[PDB]
Order: structure tokens, then sequence, then C-alpha cells
């Protein structure tokens, strides 16, 4: 199991236009388009993102390319935010591919806002972390991938996604 392997299972693949939970538009493997609620509008930012007239949809090779770009921004986003840096830093290989994960679903900014969790998280104290990252919005909206991404941080194994 690596970060590519989890993430494919976390956000699937479709390679037409759909919407997220949330209800944004996306593409391929969790690709976020727009916020927007127009359908063109997210037809514009596919287009420009793949470089072509799509028409909505993509192939194969297009949906991994746009996760190749978006594993390497959610890595580089990790090192240079302040907050999270050094909390990566400080982990071993499984939870670091646990926090990048929660990167690409969230944003930087926003897991960069749970702050009582990475304290503790850089603490190695994995259980109280793992009480604490339960108390959100995000465990309540997306418990069964929540619940998957915490027991990576509290086993340090990847059994939950075995
Ligand atoms: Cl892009
Ligand atoms: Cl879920």
């Amino acid at each position: 199991m690596n970060i590519f392997e989890m993430l494919r299972i976390d956000e699937g693949l479709r390679l037409k236009i759909y919407k997220d939970t949330e209800g944004y538009y996306t593409i391929g493997i969790g690709h976020l388009l727009t916020k927007s609620p127009s359908l063109n509008a997210a037809k514009s930012e596919l287009d420009k993102a793949i470089g072509r007239n799509t028409n909505g949809v993509i192939t194969k090779d297009e949906a991994e390319k746009l996760f190749n770009q978006d594993v390497d921004a959610a890595v580089r986003g990790i090192l240079r935010n302040a907050k999270l840096k050094p909390v990566y830093d400080s982990l071993d290989a499984v939870r670091r591919a646990a926090l990048i994960n929660m990167v690409f679903q969230m944003g930087e900014t926003g897991v960069a806002g749970f702050t009582n969790s990475l304290r503790m998280l850089q603490q190695k104290r994995w259980d109280e972390a793992a009480v604490n990252l339960a108390k959100s919005r995000w465990y309540n909206q997306t418990p069964n991938r929540a619940k998957r991404c915490i027991t990576t941080f509290r086993t340090g194994t990847w059994d939950a996604y075995k």
C-alpha cells in the first residue's frame, strides 16, 4: 500500500464530470474542478486543466496525470506550511500518508486548522489524537473515510485499507 493506492480507494475513479460529497463538480480521482454551481464553468476549468476541448469526458491516462499532479501539490503544500511541516516531519511513513490524504481532501488551510489534533500527533499521543480528530465536521460528514484515516493515525498500519 502507498499514498496513491490509498487515495484511489478513498476517491474512486470517474471519467465524466461528477459531483462530490459536498455537491461540487469533480472529475477523475477526486480532482475538484470548481465550487461554482455552473456546469459550464466546470467544463471550462476541465478544458484548461487538460489542455484540450474535452466536453466533460477524459481518458484514464488524463485522470492519472491530474492525480499525480494533485498528490505532488498536496505534499508540497504540507512542506510549505508552517503548521503542517513540523508535524509531517515528526511522523513515520504510514502516518505521513494519512496526513497527505487529509490535505488532499480538505486543503492545507483546512488541515492546518486542526490545531489541537496536530499537536497531539506531534507528541505521538495516538489514541488521544484519534478521539480529537473525530470531533469534527469532517468525521460527521464522511465518517467511513474519516475512520479509515483515523485508524491509520492511531495504528500506524494499513489495516483499514486491507
Ligand atoms: Cl490543474
Ligand atoms: Cl465517507
